[PDB]
């Protein structure tokens, strides 16, 4: 009907190229033709049918996202189900991997996977790519380093599989409802966008539509339901209280002292505080101080914990920003409070955001393996040089944040925290600002503004070069690990450039 | 540094290409070496220089929502900039233009934009195109079109002039505070995502984090502070009552008691209602219907009006899903009513989004300047042959719809509504069902179970000839209009082919 107009039209007018003429409803969407297909295309009865409706071929790279923390099936159960199935040569590109991932070992044996990228190597699995389980070494990137790699192409996911604990026909999924209700699908966010197909794995269905979309319809491609994604007990789980080992709490006493005459402690301003040991008990002595002054905090970020609820639900924090809820009460304060918000790891962390929330910043308090005289910090190798911690937000939140404080015991056991040089850097010294610990304080001298506004507090203060000779003093001299020349991870700094390498243990 | 260790990790493993050595916190971020800076780099202190930071230059694609309805203020404001600054050759992509845009004949007669892109066409401006203002043909896109043009490629938007009420300094935006309080920000959403450059011009700042963030920080480069977006007294103003005209009052009653022996009306039906006339009144009587059975909806979609609100209020909609507000009360809705969601054209109508709401219509309640007797509909073209209409949502609805239901009087004054053929073709008669007016209902003969329905239920029916005739008869036959040769515009149906052109009135 309208064959020789178009013609015309490419003939005689500036016209975009490649117009073609009308041919029915259905042409470029078949689907439609059916009123049940329309509604239903994306459903899958099998795990199985879902891998082969999505394209997947040997050689491809896929992802998994790690709210379920400790208590993940998802990782394990794709993973089975693609070596049953003869797949070979994968890129994994799980956000972070846990020791309950274990089943890896075999399957990298196998040669089912040949390519690791991850923020977090535990357990077994570290132990045995330290041996030297893999040819390739792995990219061990920051949580905003992730996304970042993404963007720029260099990490191209062909397949996400997103574990969900409700989901409608549609796609629209949250972490509120369900079994394993974990709260903030912010990691998932950034697979939802960017990988060519989204695989949801569902626990439970829920009329459409549901709300809130922490995943979207217009994001998915697929969903099958299976009988869980984490655990359901364990996840949904309250906060665990404050440590109770007096050591941390004079830590985290100090590090409140820090904050308070640091300069940035007025009114409306930002915090980070961490998972557990004084990084969270902090939150206790900054209460009291808040209350004692007359000020509140704009924003509190990060994985939101119950303690963190609790100061927003007393309105010191005005609003949270949870990218991933780490129990069950920050799960459902993020349902229930709407100033408490769910938010994307691109929002969070990621170097070459628009708008990364931890760029705003005005305190963030961070853990240690190792601190070196540099300041350097490392996250990632034990003392005996095996894998075990995460890099994590760590270097994001640094980088981000006005003032970056590490809490660590000057000593654990007989293991020194302070060290002359880490093992690994993951995070830079020229990001660290203060070090507390059980037997001081050591301003980076990089920071002459805050040396001034401690010592004018009269906040006794040391070197980082007397903690290390003072804990050189009660562990001796460490003798050195024994590496080979080999290669086993390479840790790359949040904008993509690389930082360290690990090498092998003998 | 790292320099010789990176040269051995390329030579030695297999790694991604261009592994370069870690130099620096703020090699990449620079921002980050001024704590100020890190939360303020998107602040402009004029229009000039958000133009000048975004980067535009001549024959770059520009682009604008139209959520201020003919209160719009945004193009005509950045318009006169942008010509008194000298630029050329811009592709114009605002989602629909109003009438208040006429200011618009000069810029394109001073040749500051050379292509337009729209949904929409009337007024002055409407006129003038039909005229012959311009060498290039507008090119006409339903709703959902425009996101495939975008998502396909062929349309590039370089630069996104984004009006919004309110916003933090980091670009979280809403349409729930300042002043011109529009509500649902769905068309702004997709260049949001998808323009190469995102500048907000809001009128009033707010304290970070803005919740909620409809347009994110993630997704904005720039933003200026303005007088006015929209105009705040008749954005805010509250639904417009129903009709209390008895000629469209039965139009509503007859299309209610079609919707009721369809077969469609069943517990969980969604629907979509107009905004005016029949196709907004038929609501009161499928209010009254669906209280006498036991039926509720199980959503809305839309642009939302008041009497939809409603509906949802009383809990016979359950969900309300708005890309779009039409009232102030669907706006102040939108804000408070956790269950009245809002979307994006992505989530609304694209035909290539992996999830589109319109797909999942059971009813949708449209209208026509015109329609013929193979129930093609045209709503772009007047019945002199000018520009003076919108494609919008309509033939997007109709393809996506279970059932599409088409409203009009028979005539209107000395102009019928039916007719053998249409000026222009808009949404294709095999996605219309239904049509119903003033003389009599007629439904499309492609839907033999829609008939068979409808007479056993004892409803009164017509062919759509016996209508034409009848309307010809009312009328008298019709003086075929003077075109001339010139295409003026080319009519894009949803998918990106070409349906229909409009040439040039004599």
């Amino acid at each position: 009907a309208m064959k020789e107009t178009v013609t015309m039209l490419n003939q005689q007018y500036v016209v975009p190229e490649g117009l073609q003429p009308y041919q029915g409803v259905t042409a470029n969407s078949p689907w439609l033709a059916s009123e049940t297909e329309k509604r239903r295309r994306k459903i899958c009865d099998s795990l199985e049918e879902a891998i082969r409706r999505s394209g997947l071929k040997n050689g491809m790279t896929i992802s998994f996202h790690h709210a379920f923390r400790g208590g993940d099936k998802v990782v394990n159960m794709v993973m089975a189900k693609l070596a049953e199935m003869g797949f070979r040569d994968l890129t994994l590109a799980s956000s972070s991997l846990i020791d309950a991932h274990w089943p890896l070992i075999e399957h990298i044996k196998n040669g089912v996977v040949r390519q690791i990228y991850t923020s977090g190597l535990r357990g077994k699995l570290g132990e045995e790519i330290s041996a030297g389980l893999m040819e390739n070494p792995v990219q061990i990137h920051s949580h905003g380093g992730r996304v970042k790699l993404i963007q720029s192409g260099e990490l191209n996911i062909d397949v996400a599989f997103l574990g969900v604990p409700c989901c409608d026909e549609f796609g629209n999924a949250n972490g509120f409802s369900g079994k394993s209700r974990c709260g903030s699908l912010g990691y998932a966010q950034v697979d939802a966008q960017y990988a060519k197909c989204v695989v949801l794995l569902t626990e439970e269905w829920v009329e459409f539509p549901n709300y809130p979309a922490s995943i979207a319809q217009d994001q998915v491609d697929l969903i099958v339901q299976v009988d869980e994604v984490g655990d359901p007990e364990k996840i949904t789980a309250g906060a665990i209280r404050l440590s109770s080992n007096p050591r941390e709490l004079l830590i985290a006493r100090q590090a409140a002292n820090v904050i308070e005459h640091s300069g940035y402690f007025c009114d409306g301003f930002s915090l980070q505080t961490g998972t557990g040991g004084a990084s969270l008990a902090v939150t206790r002595f900054l209460e009291d101080k808040m209350r004692r002054h007359n000020i509140t905090a704009s924003f509190g970020l990060g994985g939101i914990t119950g303690t963190m609820v609790d100061l927003h639900e007393k309105g010191l924090i005005k609003a949270l920003l949870d990218t991933q809820s780490f129990d069950g009460d920050a799960a459902r304060s993020l349902a229930q409070n709407p100033h408490h918000i769910e938010i994307s790891t691109n929002q969070y962390a990621n170097p070459a955001s628009k708008g990364a929330a931890c760029e705003r910043l005005n305190v963030v308090m961070l853990s240690a393996l190792e601190i070196d005289v540099n300041f350097n910090v490392n996250v990632m190798t034990g003392s005996n040089g095996v894998l075990r911690g995460a890099s994590g937000g760590h270097s994001d939140t640094a980088a981000g944040a006005d003032l970056t404080i590490i809490t660590a015991p000057l000593v654990r056991g007989r293991i020194p925290c302070v060290v002359e040089k880490v093992l690994t850097t993951v995070t830079p010294g020229a990001s660290v600002d203060v070090l507390v610990t059980d037997h001081g304080i050591a301003v980076n001298p990089a920071r002459q503004d805050l040396l001034d506004n401690l010592r004018a507090a009269g906040v006794a203060l040391m070197t980082i070069e007397q903690l290390q000779q003072r804990a050189e003093q009660l562990t001796g001299k460490p003798q050195p690990i024994e590496f080979t020349d080999r290669v086993v991870a390479v840790v790359r700094y949040r904008d993509g450039s690389v930082i360290d390498v690990i090498r092998q243990v003998k």
